[PDB]
């Protein structure tokens, strides 16, 4: 029955489907109805897809943004492997080909009817590209390991398909009538401050209310000097509730006009928030705490049904100097601002890409400037997806601008909007109304690729303990559900494993205090080889990354740690994948994650970036992931130790040796000089990446080196220089790069060129790093509070010449700071 799928989706989403009964809302209501439609139109046409297209959704290609190799294949149901020396070169039909003809010569006798499957992974290897751009194959080139892959036959994809089944006339001022309120506070007199806005922008001067003794009463006219007429669509009524002999209390916001454009009218009670002074970029919701909220009573006086005019009525409406015009193209005056206006026809024929610094100087408070501006962009060229990012702005309001924004972003690879997914999660807490483009969007590409699905999925569950954001996010989780049953199923196997693993750390934080470690650890031991947890751990898709399997819990390679959190070193095996499937995650309870993959996800990015420009770095972008309150994972990485751990062994004669006796016993004979070519070029890249990202706090507990010699950070605690940092360079580090020479300028000239390129090559993009940080500003991260978080950024990344010779003064100061 569907009884079963409705409770199914109510344990996995954390809020019971009833809930969204309950408040007998018909925005809630429309959003279900219209958004489940949505997605089972979008689960249908996955369902009549041929075998590749459905491969590009369920397991989409991890590629990479000549030398022969011995490469192992099997077919499906067999235990019989051939082992094959191929080129990276070589394309994976070739690959399908001698894979073919050795199982037809065998038993005695078309490649274009399989795909090769990654060995105890969800990971598959198809299309026209080379074996040397699949991730797959390049991790094993340079770990040195045998690439293990499974023929796997088209009816055999098909049979996984299926078994995976289912208006202008009022010209009088705005007002409203401020009743009563509620709730604490001290003696004082209480103030009810009321502004009107469009975004980050006022569209009058604010209103204060007069000064009342504390549950206090009103019942006073408040008006607003603008006409209803001038209105824009997205005006937002912004509220704060304070004390004065100031003292905030509460704030609230709301939407004028209501989902189905509607210029509202009645009363209003407003369940305000708790303040740190008026938040326009606040929830236009009120509080769900009815019980224990201060609420403010409003009336919306009548005007009599109007509704904001259709886009065939604004575009009825809406239809040198030159030279000062592109000087300030490249924080404005008034003047300058009518320039732009009166130039506006010349902004969308010469300068397309300028049109945010339109959208920032029209009246918003005037409906023909408005319909002016939107008649321009109903007609305006698509932007590049990097001026499409500025666009999704709370300083960009506007539905149609939003709207519009969207439109541009369409053009995104899967494996863009992979890497901005993040940010525009973030982007739905200044979303208005539930039913937007925005989330038509990002539950439109969830739903036609599995792992923007995955990742879309756990970036609302893990916020799902914020009230303010619990009904929308539940509400797209459900929708999702909708439109994959199966999906639905597999994240409930993922929550039922972290659901075990909360109950197993509260047992080790407690049973820490109780005991000594060993009697800790084999009682871990014990509690996870209960049936319940060996079920609940076992055979699972990795949160960290869908593609990776958590097959058998290896209870013996599990432990806990000795930091404040105690977290959890949970440890797989896995018979099939060999080596591959022999993963493992940490599990952290009680510290926020968010900012931690925030931090990995720029790094990432720019790995990514100076890739692009031939520059590999050798970095570790290892998975970190919120999936509740304070809970998370992060992905380990094997045979990796910390600085300090390694400075002591289980033979050095003093500390600057240590670090690289334990890459000589790691590396012998000619591989030494890679290991310290991988610890060079990794070294650089963190040494741009922590001074960028503003990363302090470093030290050798939390700086690690992989057995190959790649060095990488963890456990980053504070960003943005939020305690001005200087660059990190490490005496022990420049021993390990000058090849144990007290002087080598050759081995650390080209240190230098790393660190120089690395850093010229990021500000080239500095305004990607601006826009995606700006996005990110809506998460509510106590370390990217305000625009001194935003100008961090833009001092750390600053002409060419002029930024890279003050580069040179900051490493400069950095190598003498060095003992
Ligand atoms: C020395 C230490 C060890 N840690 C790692 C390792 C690997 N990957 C990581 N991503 C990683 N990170 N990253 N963030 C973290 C946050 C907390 C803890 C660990 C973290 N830590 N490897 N090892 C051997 N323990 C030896 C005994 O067994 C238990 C592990």
């Amino acid at each position: 029955v569907k009884k079963l799928i409705n409770s199914q989706i109510s344990l996995l989403i954390g809020k019971g489907l009833h809930e969204f009964d309950s408040l007998r809302d018909p925005e809630v209501n429309d959003f279900r109805t219209k958004m489940r439609q949505f997605c089972e139109e979008a689960a249908a046409h996955r369902q009549q897809l041929g075998w590749v297209e459905w491969l590009q959704y369920s397991f989409p290609l991890q590629l990479e943004p000549n030398r022969a190799l011995l490469v192992n294949v099997k077919f499906e149901g067999s235990e019989e492997s051939f082992t094959f020396q191929v080129s990276t070169k070589d394309m994976p039909l070739a690959l399908m080909a001698c894979a073919l003809r050795k199982k037809a010569t065998v038993f005695r006798q078309q490649p274009e009817e399989y795909a090769l499957q990654v060995n105890g992974r969800h990971e598959y290897l198809y299309g026209n590209y080379p074996l040397c751009h699949f991730q797959y194959i390049c991790s094993c080139l340079h770990s040195g390991l045998t690439p293990h892959l499974t023929m796997v036959h088209s009816s055999s994809i098909l049979a996984m398909r299926d078994e995976q089944s289912n208006l202008w006339s009022l010209e009088q001022p705005f007002s409203i009538e401020l009743i009563e309120g509620r709730k604490v506070n001290a003696r004082m007199k209480l103030v009810v401050q009321a502004g009107l806005f469009h975004g980050n922008e006022m569209l009058c001067k604010t209103v204060s209310s007069s000064e009342v003794n504390v549950e206090p009463v009103w019942k006073q006219r408040l008006e607003f000097d603008i006409s209803v007429c001038d209105l824009p669509r997205m005006a937002r009524l912004c509220f704060a509730l304070y004390a004065v002999v100031d003292c905030p209390i509460a704030w609230a916001n709301l939407m004028l006009f209501d989902y189905k454009d509607q210029l509202k009218t009645g009363e209003r009670c407003l369940y305000m928030w708790p303040s740190v002074l008026l938040n326009p970029a606040g929830t236009v919701r009120g509080n769900p705490n009815t019980e224990s909220a201060a609420a403010l009573v409003i009336y919306l006086p009548e005007v009599a049904p109007v509704y904001f005019p259709a886009l065939e009525k604004i575009l009825e409406l809406g239809r040198t100097e030159e030279e000062l015009r592109e000087i300030l193209e490249r924080e404005l005056y008034e003047h300058e601002k009518d320039l732009v206006w009166k130039m506006r026809h010349e902004v969308q024929e010469h300068f397309p890409e300028a049109l945010a610094r339109l959208l920032l100087v029209t009246k918003w408070n005037k409906h023909e400037d408005v319909a002016q501006m939107l008649y321009l962009l109903c007609s305006w060229p698509e932007l590049p997806v990097l001026s499409a990012l500025e666009l999704l702005d709370f300083s960009f309001p506007d539905c149609y601008v939003g709207s519009f924004a969207i439109k541009s972003l369409r053009k995104l690879t899967d494996d863009e909007l992979f890497q901005y997914l993040l940010q525009l999660v973030q982007v739905l807490k200044y979303e208005s109304y539930l039913d937007c483009e925005l989330t038509k969007f990002l539950l439109g590409r969830a739903l036609a690729n599995r792992k923007i699905g995955h990742f879309l999925f756990w970036h609302l569950r893990s916020e799902m303990h914020v009230p303010s954001v619990a009904l929308r996010f539940g509400l797209i989780m459900e929708a999702y559900c909708r439109g994959s049953t199966h999906h639905m199923k597999v994240l409930m196997k993922q929550g039922e494993a972290l659901s075990k693993l909360k109950a197993l750390n509260d047992f080790v934080k407690v049973s820490s205090q109780k005991t000594t470690k060993p009697q800790t650890k084999e009682m871990m031991h014990m509690c996870m080889r209960q049936e319940t947890y060996m079920e609940a751990l076992s055979h699972l898709q990795s949160p960290l990354d869908p593609s990776t399997l958590l097959e058998e819990v290896c209870v013996e390679q599990c432990t806990f740690m000795d930091s404040k959190m105690k977290p959890l070193w949970i440890m797989y095996s896995s018979e099939e994948a060999g080596s591959a499937g022999n993963v493992g995650i940490i599990f952290k309870n009680g510290d926020d994650l968010r900012q931690d993959m925030l931090t990995l996800q720029m790094i990432q990015l720019m790995d990514v970036l100076w890739k692009q420009e031939g520059l590999d770095l050798r970095m570790t972008p290892y998975g970190c992931l919120p999936t509740g309150d304070r809970t998370g994972l992060i992905e380990v990485v094997l045979h990796s130790d910390t600085i300090a751990n390694i400075q002591l062994n289980k033979t050095a004669a003093f500390n600057k040796d240590a670090l690289l006796n334990w890459l000589k016993s790691k590396n012998p004979g000619e591989a030494l000089d890679r290991a310290i070519e991988e610890f060079t070029l990794s070294c650089a890249g963190y040494c741009v990446a922590t001074y960028v990202l503003g990363i302090g706090d470093r030290h050798s507990d939390n700086i690690m080196i992989r057995e190959s010699g790649q060095l990488f950070h963890i456990d980053f605690g504070h960003f943005l220089g939020n305690f001005r940092v200087p660059f990190i360079l490490t005496y022990d580090f420049v021993h390990v790069i000058q090849q144990g020479k007290t002087n080598n300028s050759e081995k650390f000239e080209r240190f230098r060129g790393y660190c120089e390129r690395a850093y010229t090559i990021l500000r080239r993009h500095g305004l990607l790093f601006l826009h995606l940080f700006a996005l990110m500003r809506a998460a509510g991260l106590p370390e990217l509070s305000c625009s001194k978080d935003i100008q961090y950024l833009k001092d750390s990344l600053a002409t060419e010449e002029e930024a890279l010779k003050h580069f040179r003064v900051k490493f400069n100061e950095a190598l003498r700071e060095s003992w």
